[PDB]
């Protein structure tokens, strides 16, 4: 069952007009659904949610992080930070960061923990640290939504980015409270409803992480799921296509996540 998606998804590619690229695990069996799942597709906004995770990996060796205050200027804005606008008058503390940065997609808060956290390089090096090859982060909020095709910059693969993504939920990378903090944070997210939450049953607990660049039709999400008395199930469905202008789809992701949950039947 597992090899019997491949259809179904070339069918959507060509409905969709670009590609598309799926890994999904359920963590009962080990079984998997892959399509483009080792090819390289932009990060765009969803690296925030491994970001948010490394500064958590951090405040295990470092009491006090979370709550230490961030008072910011107003030339740490730049365009999509809806929450770092709205508290420009008080500040906001690395765990109030982290979580905009995580549930409104904030590009101002992304921006200022990546300074705290040595830039690019440093994220990049905290995903080698769990073991994830492929991740590179290279650039910053927003040249890193550039997208351009064959680039490799600022890419990782479906495969990839639902192994990390299950080591830090579900695995041990992170220690108990930060993982229980994690997995919260990623539960409130405002920004994925109508993509891999839309593919699951209402009843099914859903953490995720959105990512959109806004060009060459390249947007994202990753998520784990919880089904009612069974074990979770953690999966990513990214997108591109080949010119600027074309369109971003979220119920061309919706519709790759239900497929994918189909081929793990
Ligand atoms: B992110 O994807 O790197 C970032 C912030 N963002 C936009 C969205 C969305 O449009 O739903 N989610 N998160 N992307 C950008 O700042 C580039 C843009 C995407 C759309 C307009 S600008």
């Amino acid at each position: 069952l597992t090899n019997l998606v491949a259809e179904p998804f070339a069918k959507l590619e060509q409905d969709f007009g670009g590609s598309i690229g799926v890994y999904a695990m359920d963590t009962g069996s080990g079984a998997t659904v892959s399509y483009r799942a080792e090819e390289r597709f932009p990060l765009c906004s969803s690296f925030k949610g491994f970001l948010a995770a490394a500064v958590l990996a951090r405040s295990q060796q470092q009491a006090g992080l979370l709550d230490t205050p961030i008072r910011y200027g107003k030339n740490a804005l730049v365009p999509w930070s809806p929450i770092s606008e709205k508290y420009l008058t008080t500040g906001m503390t690395v765990a109030e960061l982290s979580a905009a940065a995580v549930q409104y997609s904030d590009n101002a808060a992304a921006n200022l923990l990546l300074k705290e956290l040595g830039g690019p390089a440093g994220l990049t090096a905290f995903m080698r640290s769990i073991g994830d090859t492929t991740f590179r982060l290279d650039r910053w909020e927003l040249e890193l939504n550039s997208a351009i095709p064959g680039d490799a910059r600022d890419t990782s693969s479906p495969r990839a980015v639902t192994e990390s993504l299950q080591k830090l939920t579900l695995g041990s990378a992170l220690a108990a409270p930060q993982r229980q903090q994690f997995v919260d944070w990623l539960k409130g997210n405002t920004t994925g409803n109508h993509r891999i939450r839309a593919a699951v049953p209402a009843d099914w607990a859903v953490g995720d992480k959105t990512g959109t660049c806004g060009v060459y039709g390249t947007a994202n999400d990753y998520a784990v799921v919880w089904p009612t008395g069974r074990a979770p199930i953690v999966l990513a469905v990214y997108t591109r296509a080949p010119n600027k202008d074309d369109k971003h789809s979220e119920a061309v992701i919706a519709a790759a996540a239900r497929l994918a949950l189909e081929g793990l039947g």
